[PDB]
């Protein structure tokens, strides 16, 4: 059963989620495009028209970097609006964000992902996959997590656990961030047993937990893959530089 | 049989054609697009990618107007490079061009038209039709003319007959332009009988001739349709204004 302290956590968590997550990507514009994986782009005009992009043979980097910044921006507003986060030392908020930005983005990106059609529905924008080449970690992750069929509560809770990780470079309040994370995980574990008594959801809390661990490694591996592509062909935005620790030098 | 005077006409005609007709639209760029009939657009990137546009529900006007200007420009270089044209009074060259621009463009546009797939192949650009609604004059024209399966000689000759029309507003050398036109039509009529003795090509010269007459009316009707759309929603380019007689006032 959920305590009133648990109900209160989920609430202030769901609230921040609806206040900082533009599920129809309305305010995302002025973004770069490929000019003139295997992801095809689709842009449904406000007027009914449609612009479709098929890839060649890069090129889609600038755009993906703009989508990422719009996403990161939301994720940050998400953190600063949660009491538990706001009450930490400034330095620790930056350490935590730089730590989970990628993970929180992918967690949100998974909710607009369609496993049936293999596409990310982002408002008027669409990212379609061009099929057992889930040989791609990030890809198998989206399908696996999408398969679990989680509720919004579970997703925002996963976002909490990931955000408040004590095991992150430069985290000063190592102890607080840890207790907080334990509290979020407890609330999750409880929410599951209070609302999903069916056999199919047995071990759900643990699958979720393992998922967040996999996601942590994927995050480590992608950061590297990204910093390598950035070294030879700069594309990262000012905000991404700040997140991935680039000095502009 | 073709005289040496006829062979010479066709030649200086074919020459001007290859010198002013960019059949792969290479130097056509910096054009406007629909931002963010039933013609869908396709742009095959130099890198292998493809941008596809599906229409709604206008919008494609600006672009079509840019294609038209690139086309007109070619058609004008075509005229100024032909001896018979160059040797007319300046005033008469403008009268003739303003008269046939549309027709000469459609004549050239028909050679990159594919009746099998209903699309205009223009280099890296494609204009696909989105099927007995050849209820559209200009459309039935392209299919009919494409059906005749003409040779390049015949097309450039049709371009001549159309360009040197004495029956055009403001033509001073009414008499010369007439004899010239008669000469081009004779050469055509001759080329046909010297190279197409098969039953299928009987009356070809006359079909061609009727076609140019239909095209003349279509031209009259489209100019009007265009000037009407221009009055409410200006899109025509400086060059089109000059051709359709707009003062910029
Ligand atoms: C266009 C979409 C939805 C995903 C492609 C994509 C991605 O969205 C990501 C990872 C996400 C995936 C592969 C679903 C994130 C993108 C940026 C940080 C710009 C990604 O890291 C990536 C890479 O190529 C890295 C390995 C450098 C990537 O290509
Ligand atoms: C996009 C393509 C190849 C054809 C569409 C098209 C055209 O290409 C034309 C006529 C040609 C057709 C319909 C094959 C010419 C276009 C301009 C002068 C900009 C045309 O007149 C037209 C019109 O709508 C008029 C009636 C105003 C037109 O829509």
């Amino acid at each position: 059963g959920l305590t009133e302290e648990q109900r209160m956590m989920i609430r202030e968590l769901m609230d921040a989620q609806m206040k900082t997550f533009d599920t129809t990507f309305s305010h995302f514009k002025n973004f770069r495009l490929p000019g003139v994986l295997k992801v095809s782009l689709q842009l449904r005009g406000e007027d009914g028209s449609v612009w479709n992009y098929k890839p060649p043979a890069f090129s889609l980097l600038p755009h993906m970097a703009d989508m990422s910044t719009y996403m990161f921006k939301g994720i940050i507003s998400f953190a600063k609006v949660i009491s538990y986060f706001r009450d930490l030392p400034i330095e620790d908020q930056i350490s935590l964000l730089k730590g989970a930005a990628f993970e929180l983005c992918q967690l949100r990106f998974n909710t607009v992902f369609n496993a049936e059609t293999g596409t990310w529905e982002c408002g008027r924008l669409s990212y379609c996959l061009e099929q057992q080449l889930l040989l791609e970690p990030m890809l198998k992750f989206h399908y696996m997590l999408k398969k679990l069929q989680l509720h919004e509560e579970e997703y925002v809770l996963m976002q909490a656990i990931s955000l408040f990780s004590p095991d992150r470079p430069g985290v000063l309040q190592h102890r607080v961030v840890d207790q907080l994370q334990e509290q979020f995980a407890i609330t999750l574990k409880s929410y599951i047993e209070c609302n999903r008594p069916q056999p199919a959801h047995r071990f759900l809390f643990l699958k979720i937990m393992a998922m967040l661990t996999e996601l942590r490694s994927i995050n480590a591996q992608h950061t590297q893959r990204l910093l390598r592509i950035q070294d030879i062909h700069p594309f990262a935005t000012p905000l991404m530089q700040e997140l991935f620790g680039i000095t502009g030098s």
